[PDB]
């Protein structure tokens, strides 16, 4: 295995390095405006060395955007691929890319047989190119990897069954900046080429002068170069017309042929295009081909790419006319006319990167190293694309809470074939292709219309429901005595249990389990633990009576606590936000422990007093002018106090103290050590009075952030020996520090209400003496190091945090991990900051057309881990990466794959087992099974099962290894009779593997396996 600590790689271009060194100075390059004028010698082109240009013909289908999808399918995608079918099946040199199988596969279903065969020749024949495959083009920024592979597979798997074809290039010309995730997992599911397009324009400049944007792509730990990919970025500000086909928009924008009128459509640089005639010919020819000698002139073969496209183009038979035949006639004269030593002609992706490597080959080129990512974009001026890490939190949230309910239905139903009428397979593939739809780069990114971010709630709201169909039928057939089992596969046995999503306070949603002398005496409960090694989590469930404990179905007891329901209200009357406590419901929590990707089920009972294994928590209201708040049954009485600082320990875990409004100021990891100063607190970011908005996309803040005014806000303390908190109804913000025992969970309900032209922003001050330099991770993947610039403004040091960041010196580090995607960061030595929720009153002019007025109330939820850091084997500091430790990464998952909780829905269970998985192998903590799925339906007499297995890389600190089993996937189903290595789709074997073994990969990779079972 590679070291992905301590060897730096020597890259040509190394992007931190880079940015280090910019200066990133916007200044007018001519008709270039954020390039130069391009020079070029004639000569260098003759009869023994031509220059190949492939015109490469496109339309960007948003799967969503301004419309929904269904709306943009029925009012033009179906017209533009219909048209594509009659079009490229008469013309037979004409060609056409297609990127988006979500619109491909809803089509193609529509299409009689006649058609569909048509449709599959002209693919079979070379006309027709898919690029990437994907069921999107996701997102970069916000986007889980595990959910760019799963959007992924959907894509290609749906191409290899129907158009017996896998790309093998990636196109990617609108997410709003590049991650290097992509090249990662393209290179592990068969790719070998990727196009990007938008990356800052002076990263483009200082490329585009050094001829080095075609690169291979590696990751920022890779030594050996293994994970390269070999990329092409684009030189230019757009992908449409006007600047694809040379450095002049002015100039490029006369050979789009849909300009000219009858369309619609102009050139805003005033020249229209004119149609091709034998008179005019010889001087287009000119103008067009010197802008092609011009591009030509910023990459290193004499192979030209020219993308021919822009937002849903090519629908209009007229259109598909009018640019066909005007090129074929500029194609003709320009190939016959020996002086240009040009061929040009329509082409595919691949064919274009065929030739280029055709002519890397012959030594005609060689290609700079590069690692790094290309985030934030900004596309000119001071216009960082900051904004869309934010924009519309409660779907970026949702996304986060459907991952994690796909990977476990998709676990659960696994472990067995099941009958068609079971709707398994059925309910599968809807929440997969609503998960994978959301990926889209107008999806996740909150950058659509309000009714568009609608339909993709309603569509994730149908995969919730269909993954909870699907994980309780599982649950009962896997813990339900087989001779008695008989399912009705309509029925709920279980009800889901989720305590964070959508959230208290955002939804009452949560069933009470009613117990009672008079009705039921106790009720079945279960966990499921979707990682491959024991776990315990502490869990709770709403209970008609404090009187409940808790038995393991072995009987033995198991200690538990009972807290009261609390919400907040605000009040409206008093004008304060403060908490009310229910006098007929109440919390249970207990430690469950459940085995690796296994179930462990558990009663609860009442009793007619307090039982003895469980206790009740303490609950202190700090607030001037307090007024009773009674808990029915609850025995212990809330206590009232004014505001004041405290400080809580829960279990031998941390002490936390509070200020007197309810933020920690202060972490003390054991009872010796220092009250290390690290304080939350919240601030506003404005909008700017004169020049540009932000909106959706833009973050142009009116400068640093201002605090929030707290007034004298309510504060709750309830104490309890397995769980305490400090809960804070601040304005907007529901703040909110759990402690069990190690680090803090931070739960915010955040409803930033009607406040326009505001961004909340949570804030963390240390002392840290972390100087410029945090760590941001990428797709839940990796961590890269970012270094604060000066140079740049504000907005540009924001990055994505997907899922976690951190701020570290020579002995301290603080981490803060997320449940959701949302932009950050360290704006000041030993600070952190991500924002909550934005409100923006104006549209930021890139298309969308509208603000951000639509925001709800969302529960945002976080772990914060302070640790020492000083005896950690850390990367040099000229390494580009970082790494958790054991502690930080754990609380990642506990964020991101918590315990499922189901509640028998019967009275009585009838062949209730206690556990499933006890002999599963509980593998080392640095190792996930980050999928695991049946990819055979029951007819099958021979089955198959395809797991992706990802190790991650953690801190060596100290810390004794012990224990732990290797985890073989390909043993964990019985009669296996081959074991295979696969790309990461499933859709390629790659290896046969000796005694049907699937050995573990290394720190840092991904491998897929699928098992074969007779
Ligand atoms: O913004 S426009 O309507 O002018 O369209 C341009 C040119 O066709 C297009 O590039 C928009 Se891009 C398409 C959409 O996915 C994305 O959010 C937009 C970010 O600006
Ligand atoms: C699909 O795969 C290849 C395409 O090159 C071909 O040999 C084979 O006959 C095709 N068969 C199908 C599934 O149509
Ligand atoms: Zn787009």
């Amino acid at each position: 295995c590679q070291d992905v600590v301590q060897d730096v790689p020597n890259v040509d271009v190394q992007m931190l390095e880079l940015y280090d060194r910019m200066s990133f100075k916007d200044i007018d390059g001519g008709v270039w405006k954020q390039g130069w004028n391009i020079k070029y010698d004639p000569l260098k082109y003759n009869a023994h060395h031509k220059l190949k240009v492939f015109v490469v013909p496109h339309s960007h289908n948003d799967p969503g955007w301004i419309q929904t999808f269904e709306e943009y399918y029925q009012h033009d995608t179906k017209h533009i691929l219909s048209n594509a079918l009659r079009h490229l099946h008469d013309n037979p040199e004409m060609k056409f890319i297609w990127a988006e199988i979500s619109y491909f596969a809803r089509f193609y279903h529509d299409l009689g047989e006649n058609k569909k065969l048509q449709m599959k020749s002209i693919v079979k024949n070379g006309q027709l190119e898919f690029v990437t495959g994907g069921w999107v083009m996701p997102d970069e920024a916000n986007s889980h990897w595990r959910n760019v592979l799963l959007q992924l597979t959907e894509g290609q798997t749906w191409l290899k069954q129907f158009m017996n074809v896998t790309p093998t290039a990636s196109w990617a010309i609108d997410p709003f900046g590049h991650s290097p995730t992509m090249p990662y997992i393209l290179q592990k599911s068969g790719f070998k080429n990727m196009l990007i397009q938008r990356t800052h324009y002076s990263v483009k400049k200082e490329l585009a002068q050094q001829r080095q944007l075609e690169f291979l792509w590696r990751q920022i730990w890779d030594n050996k170069g293994d994970t390269a990919l070999f990329t092409h970025m684009m030189p230019f500000y757009s992908y449409d017309i006007p600047h694809t086909c040379g450095p002049d928009p002015k100039v490029c924008c006369q050979f789009d042929f849909k300009r000219m009128g009858s369309f619609g459509l102009s050139c805003p640089w005033k020249v229209p295009p004119r149609t091709i005639s034998d008179q005019n010919v010889a001087a287009r020819s000119d103008l067009l081909v010197d802008q092609w000698k011009k591009k030509a002139e910023l990459y290193r073969t004499n192979v030209l790419l020219i993308p021919l496209g822009d937002d849903f183009r090519f629908k209009q038979n007229t259109e598909w006319d009018v640019q066909r035949v005007n090129y074929e006639r500029l194609f003709e004269h320009i190939n016959s006319q020996a002086h240009f030593n040009v061929q040009a002609q329509f082409g595919t992706l691949q064919e274009y990167f065929d030739a280029v490597h055709q002519a890397e080959r012959a030594g005609q080129a060689e290609f700079p190293t590069l690692s790094g990512d290309f985030f934030t974009y900004a596309d000119r001026s001071d216009n960082y694309w900051s904004g869309y890490y934010t924009s519309r939190p409660y779907h970026k949230r949702m996304d986060r809470v459907l991952m994690h309910y796909v990977r476990a239905a998709e676990m659960l139903s696994a472990w067995h074939s099941w009958d068609g009428m079971a709707r398994i397979e059925e309910r599968l593939e809807q929440a997969r292709r609503e998960l994978s739809l959301f990926q889209h780069h107008d999806g996740i990114t909150g950058t659509a219309k309000t009714h568009v971010v609608v339909d993709y709630e309603q569509r994730m709201q149908e995969a919730l429901k269909a993954c909870q169909m699907v994980m309780q039928q599982s649950v009962y057939r896997l813990l339900t005595k087989p001779s008695i089992y008989s399912p009705d596969f309509s029925f709920s046995y279980f009800t889901l249990d989720d305590s964070r999503w959508p959230g208290s306070g955002v939804e009452d949603s949560r069933t009470t389990i009613i117990l009672g002398e008079d009705i039921l005496p106790s009720k079945h409960v279960v966990m499921h633990n979707t990682l491959p090694h024991w776990r315990e989590q502490l869990v709770d469930f709403y209970v008609s009576s404090p009187f409940v404990s808790v038995t393991d179905l072995a009987n033995n007891p198991v200690e538990a606590q009972v807290s009261p329901v609390w919400s907040w209200h605000h009040d409206t009357l008093t004008k304060t936000i403060h908490p009310q406590g229910s006098t007929t419901k109440y919390r249970i929590i207990f430690k469950a422990r459940v085995p690796p990707m296994g179930l462990a089920t558990y009663v609860l009972t009442i009793s007619d007093s307090k039982p003895e294994h469980t206790s009740y928590a303490s609950n202190l209201l700090l607030r001037k002018n307090p007024t009773s708040l009674p808990l029915g049954q609850y025995p212990e009485d809330v206590k009232f106090g004014d505001p004041r600082e405290i400080s809580l320990r829960v279990g031998n875990g941390p002490t936390l103290a509070f200020s007197e409004q309810g933020l920690l100021k202060s972490i003390q990891l054991t009872q010796d050590s220092p009250h290390v100063p690290v304080h939350f607190k919240f601030l506003k970011y404005g909008v700017r009075s004169h020049g540009d908005r932000s909106g959706a996309y833009l973050f142009l803040p009116n400068g640093p952030a201002s605090p929030v005014e707290l007034g004298q806000p309510v504060v709750l303390v309830t104490k309890g020996k397995l769980e305490s908190s400090v809960s804070v109804g601040l304005p907007s913000v529901v703040h909110q520090t759990i402690m069990r025992g190690g680090a803090p969970e931070i739960r915010n309900l955040v409803d930033i209400g009607s406040l326009d032209n505001t961004e909340i922003v949570m804030r963390l001050e240390t002392h840290i003496d972390s100087g410029d330099i945090f760590y941001t991770d990428l797709n839940g993947l990796q961590f890269i190091k970012r270094r604060r610039l000066d140079k740049l403004p504000l907005q540009a040091n924001y990055y994505p945090i997907p899922s976690g960041m951190f701020i570290e010196d020579a002995n301290t580090r603080l981490t803060l991990l997320t449940g959701q995607p949302l932009g950050g960061s360290s704006l000041a030595s030993g600070e952190l900051e991500i924002m909550q929720d934005r409100r923006l009153a104006s549209d930021d002019e890139r298309g969308l057309g509208q603000g951000v007025l639509d925001n709800k109330p969302v529960l945002h939820i976080y772990r914060l881990v302070l640790e020492k850091v000083n005896n950690c084997v850390r990367p040099s500091k000229l390494h580009p990466a970082g790494y958790l430790t054991s502690a930080a990464h754990k609380a990642s998952q506990s964020l991101l794959d918590p315990l499922d909780k189901f509640i028998f829905a019967e009275n009585e269970w009838i062949g209730a087992q206690g556990q499933f998985g006890g002999d599963h192998p509980s593998a080392r903590e640095d190792l996930d099974v980050s999928v695991m799925r049946r990819l055979t339906k029951s007819s099958a007499k021979t089955q198959r099962v395809g797991y992706v297995l990802h190790r991650t890389n953690l801190m060596q600190c100290g810390t004794p290894e012990e224990h732990t089993q290797k985890l073989d996937v390909c043993h964990l189903l019985p009669n296996v009779a081959r074991c295979e290595r696969t790309t990461l789709t499933f859709l390629q074997n790659l290896e046969h593997l000796d005694g049907m073994v699937a050995p573990e990969v290394c720190p840092m990779e991904t491998a897929a396996y699928v098992s074969s079972h007779s």
